[PDB]
């Protein structure tokens, strides 16, 4: 668990013999089959926090992409995360784009992808979250949710018809939704972004929701990309208060390419995560708490790989956050090292707990 001998030595002597996908599928194996080091962190009540209608013994969360099919849920607790992204999952099963379609970036630690949403598809995922559907409703019931990433189909005709297929079949297994609007990587799925098409599909989603019966009744949540413009991230602040929109996820990869990148693949087509994406990330996540009063719970995602990176979202307005592209690099004792980080910080800059930083810059 020692994260000098996995940032300096294992992950780097591992990605010099594997090409990414393949060392994210073997990762999936070894984190499936629990071949890691059970956390030394203990969790801090300092640490826990309440949103979205339930608790989280700590606010650092796998983001969506790592575990697609849901395959490797009881591992990623094991290694310390707070709650659990799986996803995206597509209605129908799908391969996604051709190989190769996964980059990396180490002078920037970053990484490209363009998967196109390879999916198992509902069936699938909905009969793997059932066999351990109780084991989960303990994990949930003491501070470790589940949240499913839903997304569309490559040829779907119509997308709020695979978004609500979605609600339907694991909406009941999931503590919280995620309608996942930004993928870079699905064509003309991020104008579902822009306000009628968002709040005719957001309505939809809501009302399916609202159908399945309480206990199995889940949040639901809009991903959305950190390449809006102003207009764009104005109407769905107003869409989502109009709605009652129960959350944000933000952000999803860019777009976009930065100047100063350095890595040779950095004009690959694809979303870009990581470093390069952390500030644009931590940006839209303080435009988008401003522009939603504080009221909506945000959940912060884009190049977090230490405690400062996660308090400053948190400051910046974000209740939970979570990473993906750091575990690549440092592997998984950067959980722990993120987790004892942002408690060290809590502690210098007085904070009682997570609770009382989360939107702190705003009321400077
Ligand atoms: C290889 C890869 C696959 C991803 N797949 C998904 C996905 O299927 N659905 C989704 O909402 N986000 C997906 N993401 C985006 C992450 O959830 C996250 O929003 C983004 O990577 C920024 O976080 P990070 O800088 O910590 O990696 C993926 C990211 C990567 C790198
Ligand atoms: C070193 O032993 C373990 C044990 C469990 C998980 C891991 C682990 C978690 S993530 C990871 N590597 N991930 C690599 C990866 C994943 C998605 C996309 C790209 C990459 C890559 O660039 O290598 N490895 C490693
Ligand atoms: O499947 C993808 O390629 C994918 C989806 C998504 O939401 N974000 C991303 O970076 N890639």
């Amino acid at each position: 668990g020692d994260e000098r001998f996995y940032a300096e030595h294992l992950m780097p002597t591992l990605q010099g013999l594997l090409d990414p996908e393949s060392a994210h599928r073997l990762a999936v194996r070894f984190t499936s089959l629990g071949l890691l080091p059970r956390a030394r962190f203990q969790d801090s009540d300092m640490l826990e926090v309440r949103v979205l209608g339930h608790k989280f013994r700590n606010p650092v969360g796998i983001a969506a992409g790592f575990d697609k099919h849901g395959e490797a849920v009881d591992g990623l607790y094991k290694m310390g995360f707070g709650f659990v992204e799986i996803g995206s999952v597509t209605p129908k099963p799908q391969e996604g784009n051709p190989r190769p379609r996964v980059f990396r970036l180490p002078e920037d630690q970053a990484v490209i992808n363009r998967y196109g949403f390879n999916s198992h598809g509902l069936s699938v995922v909905e009969h793997r979250l059932r066999a351990r559907q109780q084991k989960q409703a303990k994990l949930t019931e003491d501070g470790l949710p589940l949240g499913v990433n839903l997304g569309k189909n490559k040829t779907s005709v119509d997308a709020a018809e695979d978004y609500a297929e979605g609600v339907r079949v694991l909406g009941p297994l999931a503590d919280y939704l995620v309608v996942n609007v930004s993928s870079p990587n699905t064509a003309g799925l991020r104008s579902l972004q822009g306000k009628a098409e968002l709040r005719r599909l957001l309505t939809k989603v809501l009302q399916e929701r609202d159908g399945l019966r309480r206990v199995h009744r889940p949040a639901v949540l809009v991903k959305i990309a950190p390449d809006l413009t102003s207009q764009d991230k104005e109407d769905i602040a107003s869409v989502v208060k109009e709605l009652g929109i129960d959350g944000l996820i933000v952000t999803n990869t860019t777009v976009s390419r930065p100047a100063g990148l350095q890595g040779a693949l950095r004009s690959e087509t694809g979303g870009l995560s990581g470093k390069p994406l952390r500030d644009l990330s931590t940006q839209t996540i303080r435009e988008m708490y401003a522009l939603t009063q504080g009221r909506v719970p945000i959940i912060g995602v884009g190049g977090v790989s230490s405690g400062q990176d996660a308090l400053e979202k948190i400051r910046a307005g974000a209740s939970l956050v979570q990473l993906y592209t750091a575990l690549t690099f440092w592997g998984p004792p950067v959980v722990g090292k993120v987790k004892r980080e942002l408690e060290a910080l809590l502690k210098e800059q007085g904070f009682g707990g997570v609770t009382d930083a989360i939107g702190a810059d705003h009321r400077r």
